[PDB]
């Protein structure tokens, strides 16, 4: 019993964390086998921010320029290239604490765990949720630039995402282990925002799972809804269109409890309409929509209470 | 900027889990040195009876794939303490430490001597934790870390009939009136921790929300009467000197910041939420704060 948000172990993460100085710009990167990873605007100055052409910027650089630090110890680079926002770092020594791993882009919805770092070194590890305006809600001071997000499903750690700026509403932007970005954001201090959020409806479902299992069922109700209702009601309440593949995904959820999708689509109906009249769902007075379908059947028992 | 709730990295911790089986019976140990420490249940009561007829041969010790050899065993309070032939090389420096209600910690809950995940929570004034546990949890553990210092502060023994969890720190000395055996058990009633939620204010502050900041003041009397009301814990003058910090950084003296608490407590948010909650959030220490407003790393 309980349910809380929950993050991944963080030490086969933490086993991969360093130090990269350039100049006097100074952020996280990923050691991986005899390679780090960092953003690449470790190369920019606060001035090269506004239009930088990274490719001119790379070329005046050589191997010395760049100093990577694990823990105590000094990494030698011996070579670079550049794969989109991401530069990679060829070092002379391979890390032995590699874990098993993949790089996974994720899409919005999808959960991951993010280990804080400054100066290379870990700070602490919190749960999180790629939006559907491709933002993170993260807690990310300057030097965070480089801490990655992940997954460890069996004992092989997915590399989603790497942490590249803040945004001025206080979110976060960052890119796949590819360095492609999620969003349609570019890594310039340029005017950019974050377009209008909304609420993930088929974790917000997962959730009402959730509650349903640890034995809680005061919001059900006696009625169902079609697919489009349901969408046209959830629309006018900032909530994502729930698409027949969520349905299809709730499926275990649904046969666990005994209620339809299309059932727990009417509960949901009813708390956008009622509120939640002093009440709280799994101690939350809010609609909760950072646990996927698949943490929810991660994190709770196979047994309904 | 962003606020969200945090747990140390747990690397630290992850190194010293281990399966311990005993009979039918199989849960989780903390290994440190050539120690093994564990819930004394796995032998399930009187324990010293149920012990004595025990052999070193009957726990079984797993370390990921390597089968540990028990040379020794004793019982401290509710903790089993096994004597284990390797000295684990994963040891990290460590205390045990035994906290307050409204101190923080993080859990690596585990199954198997496997960890699974890691969350933060609080001790609550009841004594229990409002955790996320299932069977085979047992022997999973809460700490902190100072510097590169692991202070282990919980050991998890049971979960309570509401749902909640309760163990003991690790010389197994239970936190709250708890006994660790199948029996008439309940967490008494809770209550708010006042000084966490005032450090949570202070953080919405520092991330630019200030809708709920007054002119008012208020004296800590009169502030105290208006928290048994609600079932707030009463705030002490400790607390009021561990929140100058946060006053000094915003401006905002903890008796000014104490009157928006009682207009928060008798008029409620009306539709507006504060760092994304619509209750007011007491699992956020003055220093759990300080420390995530400031960046500290380990
Ligand atoms: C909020 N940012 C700024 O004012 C300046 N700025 C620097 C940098 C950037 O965003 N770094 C940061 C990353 N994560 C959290 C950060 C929290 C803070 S703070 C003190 O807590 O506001 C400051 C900076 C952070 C950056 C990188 C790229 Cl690729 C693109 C643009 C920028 C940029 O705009
Ligand atoms: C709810 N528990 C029970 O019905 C039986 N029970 C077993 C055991 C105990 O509490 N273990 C558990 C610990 N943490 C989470 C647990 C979640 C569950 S569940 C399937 O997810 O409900 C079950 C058991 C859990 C225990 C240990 C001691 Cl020292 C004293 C008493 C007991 C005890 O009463
Ligand atoms: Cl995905």
């Amino acid at each position: 019993s309980g349910f809380r948000k929950m993050a991944f172990p963080s030490g086969k993460v933490e086993g991969c964390m360093v130090q990269v100085t350039c100049g006097t710009t100074t952020l996280n990167g990923l050691w991986l086998d005899d390679v780090v990873y960092c953003p690449r605007h470790v190369i920019c100055t606060s001035e090269d921010m506004l239009n930088p052409n990274y490719e001119d910027l790379l070329i005046r650089k050589s191997n010395h320029n760049f100093l990577v630090q694990a823990g105590n110890v000094q990494l030698r680079v011996i070579g670079h290239s550049m794969q989109n926002c991401v530069l990679k770092l060829k070092v002379d020594t391979a890390n032995p604490k590699t874990p098993k791993y993949k790089f996974v882009r994720i899409q919005p919805g999808q959960t991951f765990s993010v280990l804080a770092c400054y100066n290379g070194s870990p700070s602490g590890v919190y749960q999180c949720a790629m939006r559907p305006n491709f933002t993170i809600k993260g807690s990310f001071l300057n030097g965070s630039c480089g801490s990655v997000g992940f997954n460890i499903d069996y004992d092989c750690v997915s590399f989603c995402y790497m942490h590249h700026m803040e945004l001025p509403t206080g979110v976060h932007a960052g890119t796949d282990l590819e360095g492609n970005f999620y969003g349609p954001f570019v890594d310039r201090q340029t005017a950019q925002a974050a377009g209008t959020d909304t609420t993930i409806t088929v974790n917000v479902l997962a959730w009402l799972y959730a509650a349903v299992i640890n034995g809680d069922r005061w919001f059900l109700n006696r009625f169902t809804t079609t697919l489009n209702d349901f969408n046209l009601v959830a629309m006018k309440y900032n909530y994502e269109p729930l698409t027949q593949d969520h349905v299809d995904i709730l499926g275990p959820l649904s046969a666990q409890t005994g209620i339809a999708v299309l059932d727990m689509c009417a509960s949901l109906k009813e708390l956008l309409q009622n509120g939640m009249n002093g009440r709280t769902i799994l101690g939350s007075a809010l609609l909760e929509d950072e646990f996927t379908p698949f943490d929810v059947v991660r994190q709770c028992s196979g047994v309904t209470f």
